[PDB]
């Protein structure tokens, strides 16, 4: 059974990983996004296709107090950052993903995160500000890959997580949007090929 | 390796479904060889033979706490459908009626569409089900206690299927 189309019912996995000015995803700021997408080659195994990444600049209403933002320790206004709109960012993420979508023969976007439903929650209501309405990705379905590993190897903690799995893991780059989104995408792709090598892919 | 706490780095696993209001909870356990399955069965019905919102928790709570400790586990985790809508319900519920000593991570959840997905390539959980080969009636799927079953012989077939195959231990 080859093809991600048949994989997960026609749901187009794409790997999220988000970072925000605060907790309040209708009020507080998206401040950076990376996405990559997956492909699945001639024999059903699963691995990295494309990746993207953004830095996002504050929208318009956004909450920018001081106690809120000196918290995690970042300026969205400071003019050193390459950052782009967040329309911008979402179109082109969407973009590509549709573009997959299409060419995959799946019907939707999934998102896949760990603890993946915050993040979930914070891209949504920003390609909402940014008029998308074209959003490909499911409103509510999303793989978190801290259950799923927990599942596949007894581990919650991304980092814990992939160093079981055998890949490994540097702290010190840690909590840097790419590097995790990355991390996890690996970590996804190996717990769903490692569910085919030990036969349980078919049925 | 053959005990909760031994599974999920210490977690104890509590099958969980609201719905709307009525509220189930089903505990799993390990028999001596380590396969999955349901200990205690809970359901009421909520006023927002009706129970109070405290009692229901509270209930709930108690049992959770007491195979926690049974069990060398540390923490509860809530196993759900879309996990993320029933565990905010419960953690607003539960702080919402006072409620002293909350079992349950503040975030962490298994959520079975998620492992469905991975585990049978189906994430409603009346396909997830039938692919798993048990039975589904749809009919029934607004009742919360019939939720919660199946959620739980689902969850505990996928972990059970893992082990089938080998993928747990992974190596004692």
């Amino acid at each position: 059974l080859t093809g991600l189309c048949d994989r997960f019912r026609g749901f187009y996995p794409v790997v999220i990983d988000v970072e925000t000015a605060g907790f309040n995803a209708k009020t507080d700021a998206l401040l950076e996004i990376a996405a990559i997408t997956l492909k699945m080659d001639e024999q059903g195994w699963l691995m990295p296709d494309t990746t993207l990444h953004f830095h996002v600049e504050p929208f318009v209403g956004a909450n920018l107090q001081p106690e809120a933002l000196a918290f995690n320790g970042i300026d969205p206004n400071d003019p050193d950052r390459g950052a782009v709109s967040e329309y911008e960012a979402l179109h082109e993420i969407f973009k590509v993903v549709r573009k997959g979508i299409k060419a995959s023969g799946c019907n939707r976007a999934i998102m896949v995160a760990h603890n993946a439903n915050f993040d979930h929650s914070f891209m949504m209501a920003a390609a909402e500000r940014a008029s998308l309405k074209r959003n490909p990705f499911h409103p509510f379905a999303t793989f978190d890959t801290a259950a799923l590993a927990g599942l596949a190897l007894g581990q919650t903690v991304l980092s814990k997580a992939c160093q079981t799995a055998g890949m490994d893991f540097d702290s010190t780059q840690a909590h840097s949007a790419l590097y995790d989104t990355e991390r996890t995408a690996v970590l996804f792709c190996e717990i769903v090929n490692r569910w085919k090598r030990l036969g349980g892919w078919p049925l």
